[PDB]
């Protein structure tokens, strides 16, 4: 079915998911000289103290760390958001080379990877309802650049051997996601979509200005994962990012001046 290969990659997705050519597709290039500071934006409220991570899963396109979202335990609020959005999972998109891997770009700059912390609006009751709503999701996007190690990522890195191939999952409790955050919560925001099929146009994107640094050894271990399942031909899980899509009739706002 869909993937990131040369026969099933982003340029093919529109054939099964025609919304791929839609009006609010993600990711996009963030042109920092065209984004407008919006003083009516509120500070982001990242309330992750009570987060309950449960499991880490290789789903064949990326790996997801999943949380308990049956209560308000880890919630994103404020910024451009009305209401409360519960963290359901985070995952990353990364490259085969350090010069590529992010989905969003900043003045056409590609980062080595991009973290997506995926939240859903509690007014819709469950994640499956929320993805059918234009304000259903809030995804917090954080760029990764290669440099110093990120200590709070290392427990993620060290479990990846146990979920090498598609369909493998591992217990992953007591993981603390604020350890993946940069110092600053300055952000850009725009309305967009899931960046993988089904590409639903249900996401308020919140992309942090400040990237985090991860070590070369950390991102190398992302690149040892496999898209395939066990017993299938090995294909390294690299370059699992969708390129920038047309901005069309959207404005990206900045929370900072
Ligand atoms: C306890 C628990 C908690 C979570 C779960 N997982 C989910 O529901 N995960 C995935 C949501 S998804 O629709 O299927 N796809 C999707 C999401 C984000 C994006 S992106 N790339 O835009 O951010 C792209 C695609 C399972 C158990
Ligand atoms: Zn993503």
């Amino acid at each position: 079915h869909w993937g990131y290969g040369k026969h099933n990659g982003p340029e093919h997705w529109h054939k099964d998911f025609p919304i791929a050519k839609g009006e609010r597709q993600s990711p996009v290039d963030i042109d920092t000289h065209t984004a407008k500071y919006d003083p009516s934006l509120k500070p982001l409220s990242v309330s992750y103290d009570q987060a309950t991570s449960l499991r880490i899963l290789n789903n064949g396109h990326a790996f997801n760390v999943e949380f308990d979202d049956s209560q308000d335990k880890a919630v994103l609020k404020g910024g451009p958001l009305d209401g409360t959005y519960r963290l359901i999972q985070f995952h990353f998109h990364w490259g085969s080379l350090d010069g590529q891997g992010s989905e969003h770009t900043v003045d056409k700059k590609k980062y080595a990877a991009e973290l997506h912390l995926v939240h859903w609006n509690t007014k819709y009751g469950d994640f499956g309802k929320a993805v059918q709503q234009p304000d259903g999701l809030a995804v917090l996007g954080i760029f990764l650049k290669v440099g110093s190690a990120k200590p709070g990522l290392q427990k993620v890195v060290d479990v990846l051997d146990s979920i090498k191939t598609k369909g493998k999952s591992a217990d992953f409790t007591n993981f603390d996601p604020r350890g993946l955050l940069p110092e600053s919560l300055d952000y850009w925001t725009y309305p967009g979509s899931l960046t993988t099929p089904p590409l639903l146009e249900c996401v308020t994107w919140i992309v942090l200005k400040e990237p985090i640094s991860v070590s070369s050894e950390q991102v190398l271990k992302f690149r040892k994962l496999n898209f395939n399942g066990e017993g299938e031909p090995e294909e390294l899980m690299v370059d699992n990012w969708r390129p920038a899509q047309p901005l069309k009739n959207r404005q990206i706002k900045a929370s900072f001046k």
